[PDB]
């Protein structure tokens, strides 16, 4: 990590954002003029800041990922009491938000969002990465002033390099978008992001979220279960086969469900003949009910 003062490279404004152990600005690089986001994490052993281990592994995971649907890191940073990645801006906003902006949308033009999503995840996995928090928040635009915006996955802190020979085990994430072996404490793999590539999914085609109960402990039941419907209200307008491609991601057991390979195979991503296409375009995304979703930090443990 670079030992030098980050002021004498870039200069610093406003902030974009904060959690927990980090805050960010938006930053210019002083020899090249262009701008970058600069997310300061704090050191921790102690009850405050973020493990070296944790941000070790989410560095390590970020310096080796370069494909147009993730998020880039410029550089690394350190001093006495902050890792500070200076990270690819992206500034359009969460994907979800810019969707809930338009009037309507067949299910033909939400899968061409859908599939920048599917690439940048294939792209993971094909590298053994997981992400493992996939949600609409983690999911943005690089620029939204453009005719053909790009979506970046961002937010990598509990990505992990799947190991062949051990077992990962750990409970995060959102209990709405976790998949069921994270609730049962279960080994953990690629799987797990395709199961919240369902939940997203469901959500971007009804506005309805499948699993959330009155309370957490019913979401987490309705998740461990795989307790969810179609309901006529929400899904009505939704194809067949948009349906199978939900049912073929939201399943219990992780070597059933879809792998990221099969989900840019299957007919409602890439049609095969006319009348797949046809049913595609007939059915659409449930927009007034997307849009309260759109206008509507929780955690496992
Ligand atoms: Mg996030």
């Amino acid at each position: 990590f670079r030992q030098e003062n980050v002021d004498d490279y870039y200069d610093t404004g406003e902030e974009l954002g904060s959690g927990q152990f980090a805050v960010v600005k938006k930053c210019r690089e002083k020899s090249t003029g262009l701008q970058y986001a600069a997310k300061f994490i704090k050191k921790r052993s102690s009850r405050r800041g973020v493990s070296r281990e944790d941000i070790e592994r989410e560095v390590s995971i970020l310096k080796e990922i370069q494909h147009p649907n993730v998020i880039t890191l410029h550089e690394v940073y350190e001093n006495k009491t902050d890792v500070i990645l200076i990270l690819e801006l992206v500034a359009g906003g969460e994907l979800f938000d810019f969707l809930a902006e338009k009037e309507s949308l067949t299910e033909e033009e939400a899968t061409e969002f859908l599939k920048q999503i599917l690439n940048g995840v294939y792209y993971l996995h094909s590298l053994q990465i997981a992400h493992f928090d996939l949600k609409p928040e983690n999911i943005m635009l690089l620029d939204r002033n453009v005719p053909k915006p790009r979506i970046k996955i961002i937010d990598f802190g509990l990505a992990h390099k799947i190991d062949f020979g051990n077992e990962f085990k750990n409970i995060f994430g959102t209990p709405e978008f976790v998949a069921p072996e994270i609730v049962n404490y279960e080994p953990l793999g690629l799987e797990a992001d395709m199961w919240s590539i369902g939940v997203i999914t469901y959500i971007l085609l009804s506005g309805a979220s499948p699993f959330l109960g009155d309370t957490k402990q019913e979401t987490l039941a309705n998740v461990s279960a795989v307790n969810y419907e179609f309901e006529d209200e929400y899904f009505s307008n939704t194809s067949a086969l948009a349906k199978d491609f939900i049912r073929r991601l939201l399943v219990k057991d992780p070597k059933k469900r879809m792998t990221i390979q099969d989900s840019l195979q299957h007919p409602w991503i890439k049609p095969k003949d006319t009348q797949q296409a046809l049913s595609r375009k007939a059915s659409a995304v449930n927009m007034e009910k997307f849009k309260k979703f759109a206008a509507r930090s929780v955690r496992l443990i």
